[PDB]
């Protein structure tokens, strides 16, 4: 309950909506009176969640046109096999590379596997999609997405977090649908914590990117919410500052004679608990494991 992050469900801003859950949303966009578009793709299990929500909004689900994805990761699209059926008009905007992860059968293997492990206990999934079937349609770095006559969306490349990664830069509303590029956002303390679970300098640079953007009045990142104010305009920066602040903690640990596994212990037991129920406690630890283990082979003797 903060004044510059919105984390409730439902209406955003006079085109945006917050479907789901906050921790792992899907943003619905209203491109006109008779088309609507998705951003993020959200965990499997939440499919009747999400659907139930859409409906509230959207009385004619045909209606749905567009369907915008950051990167791979399970909990950024699970959803697509379980609603696109029920979305006929939809077409899925991906990166190039986030397309070939879902035309291989082991990268889709560890999706599905991921997701069924956040299935509630006696939970029934619709019928699915083939992930290779999937109306996707694959976007370019720098190619504007001419979603609705109110809406022009920039895709830029935000690779460091996954070597896939994409975000959409909405420039008219100073809007910025960052996924999981800038980390993930500790709703206590009000700062960013690092995800860098690829390449650290590809995630500094593209950090440093973003920080060229005009002032951001909206910063929507891959988990919990809307945030504006200081927040958004500082957003790029402050992720760039925490990264760095971790390396260095790391850098102090290590000189200390500590092992990896100390620091991930204590940033899992410190970090853990907001991913908790959409994230198996094991893949946290061993995330934070292989965090720890890129900083340190991009910055050691
Ligand atoms: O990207 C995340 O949302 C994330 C955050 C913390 C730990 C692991 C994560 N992860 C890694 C791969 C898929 C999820
Ligand atoms: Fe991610
Ligand atoms: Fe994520």
């Amino acid at each position: 309950g903060h004044m510059l992050r919105l984390s409730a469900p439902g209406q955003l801003d006079d085109d945006l909506c917050l479907l789901g859950d906050v921790q792992v949303p899907v943003f619905l966009l209203r491109l006109g009176e008779a088309s609507w578009a998705l951003v993020e793709g959200g965990i499997s299990r939440d499919a009747e969640l999400v659907w139930a929500d859409l409906c509230r909004w959207v009385a004619d689900p045909s209606q749905v046109h567009y369907w915008l994805i950051t990167h791979k990761h399970y909990d950024h699209c699970g959803l697509l096999p379980y609603l696109c059926p029920r979305l006929p008009n939809v077409q899925v905007l991906a990166s190039e590379r986030t397309c070939q992860a879902w035309k291989s059968e082991s990268a889709v293997r560890v999706v599905e596997r991921l997701n069924r492990q956040l299935l509630r206990a006696e939970q029934r999934l619709p019928e699915a999609c083939a992930w290779d079937a999937l109306p996707v349609r694959a976007v370019a770095d720098g190619e504007w997405l001419e979603l609705g006559p109110r809406h022009r969306l920039q895709v830029i490349e935000a690779h460091g977090h996954s070597d896939d990664h994409v975000v959409f830069y909405d420039v008219r509303r100073r809007r910025l649908f960052c996924g999981d590029a800038l980390g993930e956002f500790d709703e206590a303390e009000g700062v960013w914590r690092p995800l860098v679970f690829d390449d650290m300098e590809a995630y500094l640079e593209s950090l440093e990117r973003l920080q060229r953007l005009p002032t951001l009045l909206q910063l929507i990142p891959g988990h919990g919410g809307l945030l504006r104010g200081r927040l958004a305009a500082d957003g790029a920066e402050s992720a760039y500052t925490e990264c760095l602040r971790l390396c260095r903690r790391l850098l102090w640990r290590q000189s200390m004679g500590e092992s990896l596994d100390e620091l991930s212990e204590e940033l899992h037991r410190a970090w853990g608990g907001q991913s908790v129920d959409f994230l198996p406690g094991e893949l946290h630890l061993g995330s934070m494991r292989r965090m720890l283990e890129i900083l340190s082979r991009q910055a050691l003797p």
